[PDB]
């Protein structure tokens, strides 16, 4: 059928005029094929025939039906489109089964001939004419234009969705025990009636679906749980992903590791603690999808890893809105992190995997922090509430972290868990200079053209030592001379450096770093005992800057 | 009524911004509050052909949610008739006054009916839990709260309005800023505030059902420590302090105390003050309480606002227009909850801002974006939105501009 539903006012962008595209000439039995299927629509309203003034057009192919000795018409809109008004976006989003609630009874409804089945907007239709070419094109083709939605034009899901929801919108109102999704032309349909007054309402909704156009499947071509859509497997009381085979291979090329990692994150989403650092890796450098990556030892091992969290089957469970929701967080190692989303321990809600390092320097701490952000912005997006977290850190640590960090945040409300590895503070640097502390004043510096280094210190026991670094940056060498610094210090010093960038590195407290020197500054201020940091104006003459800024060049 | 035909700026295009994920209760309050307004005739509901999109929040001002569309993206792009072609003027006087209370008249815009044509770019979206079903569309049909148009077109009844409580009353200075009028004068505080009832009285007749004190406003000077004895490191922290200050105020100067540092000194080591360091120290003190010598605001330009956290539920900010050239400067403390306090520093600031300038500057925000991308509407309950960004703040700047 065609809806009745009033139609959506559609226009092209405001500078342009539709699409006029000449017609390539088809084969015979394209032509013929053409005929037969157009005859067809034309005789359900779904198109008319036309006839010029009509000047707009829009190539009009037949293709031939996967072995089958079907025929499909294809419509190239590609103009059209180009010259059709931007809608807004269909559906931003689509549901995570973690989010549904469970359900008694659950019909999937889907609609036949959705676009079809709804009007365009009638002073819309004359852009959308199309020409059947008479053979060889000698004469006048056939002509016709759209009065429902044509498939492949660029309004046709977005007005479809909005039709669904008018139609819908009054069996909502009268109906708020039922819930309903949309996604694309289905209907997803779920109720806590027992089955009777559950097939009841079916019908209603599926005839009230009639009277507005849109047919539907009836109890006996309805599918049957569980359900598989969306890479899911959605059964009555429970949901997992779809399932996942790892390939067994003496080679891996790029292709398969990209496809493999992908397999992997898809199956993060439920299978607790899965990992792709050591994958990762690999793909790292510029190959084709084509070449063999040996896979690395700690690669190796992952895959391994993996292989046995995947062996044995898991599932998620559905949301009990009258219940809290707990989110559990666990660090996994480098910069990796893993949590858990639960209501009742430990059957989980979902699960999932954090990693992005933001930086090039950080700590557990922020990392962690990270996270819990990351997490907190899901669930408010599946849920429509933030979790209780439960966190691998003190209290004492993280108030401490808050405290002199001068970025500001704030966690939701949290508990301290004892699942380690732990989040600690690995140094603090003083807060006040050391008194009988032996005070480095270091400084760093590179020519520009030459790229050559020489990074060193003064001190006020007469201590004095300068290096040279090649290809090194005016930056490099102030980290340089602060590991310089430390490495000749003993467990307790003073460090005074006029490099503001060095300052605000090791000032954050890094217990991790892209950066070789970062590492081993790190090492470095973890063997101490106390160290303090100063920062000085550059060439102001200051105290010992003068004189190691001096013996820099 | 008549409505005023309202131009975007040529070329350019309405707001395209996407929603914010909502919790469960913001929404159910929105969506109660949007079936109201539609009801209402205010707002009605749109098709997929409108491509435009505005943020909407709900906020908790009192125990009554209330809607707050985020209109920085469509007031961007409409600053042309906003602006240039219907300006509210800003009074110099408001910030000179004992007194000023802020109310909120945004009822009155929607009495008036918004230009035809211009409905579409008002679009925004209630979003689902879970996208169970399509957002909930709405467009206006009045003019909207938040939006720089409304009080742009609607000031022409607002003086009507305003005109006999001027009359009797010409030496109070009142101000309209969005969804907010500005009420300043030098009374003392029982009569400023049956003024203010009086003046409620009159907007009361016309459909329209707390206090600054712009006077005791005051530098926040950077603060040259007064100390017993000096260490190295004290008069070390001290040069970098002033070497700071003089990038921004003309005649600061350092030699004398610099000349202390001599030698390849120990940190800790306490060393004597100079009959000169003293009076340059002195000097230059002077000079840090005043305003800045040849910083000048410019109106053409837009205000910049940083703000440094300082602990210990302290926080400094500063505001200008090309940086370090300092218009304003302050602080704001007193929660163990840094974004609450951060939330209320920029508010405040942007108060100052709109009183001072007639503007809201653009926020260097010190926190992870996505944070107070979550968080901040849980405790705002100003009526406007300033633009803002997110800045990791220099661990000197902070320490400069300490107390
Ligand atoms: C059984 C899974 N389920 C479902 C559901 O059956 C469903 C859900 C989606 C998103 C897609 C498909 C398909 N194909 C099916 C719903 C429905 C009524 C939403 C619900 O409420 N609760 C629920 O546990």
């Amino acid at each position: 059928p065609i809806s009745p539903i009033e139609t959506v006012p559609v226009k092209l962008k405001p500078g342009m005029d539709g699409p006029k595209v000449k017609q390539w000439p088809l084969t015979e039995e394209k032509i013929k094929a053409l005929v037969e299927i157009c005859t067809e629509m034309e005789k359900e309203g779904k198109i008319s025939k036309i006839g010029p003034e009509n000047p707009y057009n829009t190539p009009v192919f037949a293709i031939k039906k996967k072995d089958s000795t079907k025929w499909r018409k294809l419509v190239d809109f590609r103009e059209l489109n180009k010259r059709t008004q931007d809608f807004w976006e269909v559906q931003l989003g689509i549901p995570h089964p973690a989010g549904l609630k469970k359900k008694k009874s659950v019909t999937v409804l889907d609609v036949g001939d959705a676009y079809f089945s709804v009007p365009l907007d009638e002073d819309f239709r004359k852009y959308t004419a199309f020409t059947i070419p008479s053979i060889n094109n000698e004469t006048p083709g056939i002509r016709y234009q759209y009065n429902v939605l044509p498939q492949g034009w660029k309004g046709s899901p977005a007005i479809f969705q909005s039709s669904m929801t008018k139609i819908l919108e009054p069996f909502r109102k009268q109906n708020p025990d039922i819930v309903i999704y949309q996604y694309m032309d289905d209907l997803y349909v779920g109720s806590d009636l027992e089955i009777g007054q559950h097939r009841t309402k079916i019908e209603e909704l599926r005839q009230h679906l009639l009277r507005w156009g849109l047919t539907t499947p009836d109890k006996k071509h309805q599918k049957e749980p569980p359900f598989l859509w969306m890479g899911y497997e959605l059964h009555p009381d429970k949901w997992t992903v779809q399932p996942i085979v790892l390939p067994e291979k003496d080679s891996w090329t790029v292709n398969d590791i990209q496809k493999l990692v992908g397999k992997l994150n898809w199956a993060s989403q439920i299978y607790p603690g899965i990992k792709v650092r050591q994958l990762c890796k690999l793909l790292r450098g510029t190959k084709a999808l084509t070449e063999v990556i040996p896979l690395t030892e700690e690669a190796e091992l992952e895959l391994a890893e993996n292989r046995e969290i995947l062996k044995e089957p898991v599932h998620g469970v559905y949301y009990d809105p009258s219940k809290d929701l707990i989110a559990e967080i666990q660090k996994q190692g480098q910069g990796q992190w893993t949590y858990q989303i639960y209501q009742e321990p430990f059957k989980n809600l979902k699960t999932g995997k954090y990693a992005r390092m933001r930086g090039a320097h950080t700590n557990d701490v922020k990392q962690l922090t990270e996270a819990v952000q990351k997490i907190t912005t899901e669930s408010i997006v599946i849920w429509g509430k933030t979790p209780k977290f439960k966190l691998p850190i003190q209290k004492e640590t993280w108030e401490t972290w808050w405290t002199e960090y001068w970025q500001a945040t704030w966690i939701p409300e949290w508990e301290f868990v004892n699942t380690p590895p732990l989040v600690k503070l690995w140094y603090q640097l003083e807060k006040e200079p050391i008194v009988g502390a032996e005070t480095f004043y270091v400084d760093g510096a590179a020519n520009r053209e030459t790229k050559l280094g020489k990074a060193g210190y003064v001190t006020n026991r007469g201590r004095q030592k300068v290096v040279t670094l090649t290809d090194t940056t005016n930056q490099k060498t102030e980290l340089q001379a602060i590991y310089l610094a430390l490495q000749d210090s003993g467990l307790e010093v003073n460090i005074v450096t006029d490099s503001q960038y060095a300052l605000g590195i090791i000032q954050a407290q890094p217990d991790q770093s892209e950066s070789e020197l970062v590492n081993q500054i790190i090492e470095q201020l973890i063997k101490k005992e106390k160290v303090y940091l100063a920062w000085v104006p550059a060439h102001k003459g200051i105290g010992g800057n003068e004189q190691v800024d001096k013996l820099v060049s």
